[PDB]
């Protein structure tokens, strides 16, 4: 498992995401424990646009390891990237519990609800993500 899992990370570090989707479901065929194959697996598909994918694969790292901020994170990304921005908020507040000092999530976060209508927690957000990151 462990050759096939690096042989997709050297084509994932190259932008080869189909290659790298091919070697990661070879990878995860013989072991389907590893939370990182099928985080990187979801990210493959995430870089082609495929989200649906993405959010299918983030689910399965998540339930072997819900301590992933960076699933979390993604997840919350392809959501948002889907225009479900209340399922983006879900995530992205996960996220924020493990990473509290996460100036990206704390944006992201913002970004959902700005695209909702909601100005006001936008701000409350992005006062967060500048608290964090004053030269963003
Ligand atoms: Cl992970
Ligand atoms: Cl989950
Ligand atoms: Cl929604
Ligand atoms: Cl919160």
């Amino acid at each position: 498992a462990e050759a096939w899992y690096n042989l997709g990370n050297a084509y994932y570090k190259q932008g080869d995401y189909d290659e790298a989707i091919e070697y990661y479901q070879k990878a995860l065929e013989l072991d389907p424990r590893s939370a990182e194959a099928w985080y990187n697996l979801g990210n493959a598909y995430y870089k082609q646009g495929d989200y649906d994918e993405a959010i299918e694969y983030y689910q399965k790292a998540l339930e072997l390891d819900p301590r992933s901020a960076e699933a979390w994170y993604n997840l919350g990304n392809a959501y948002y990237k889907q225009g479900d921005y209340d399922e983006a908020i879900e995530y992205y507040q996960k996220a924020l519990e493990l990473d509290p000092r996460s100036a990206e999530a704390w944006y992201n976060l913002g970004n959902a609800y700005y695209k909702q209508g909601d100005y006001d927690e936008a701000i409350e957000y992005y006062q967060k993500a500048l608290e964090l990151d004053p030269r963003s």
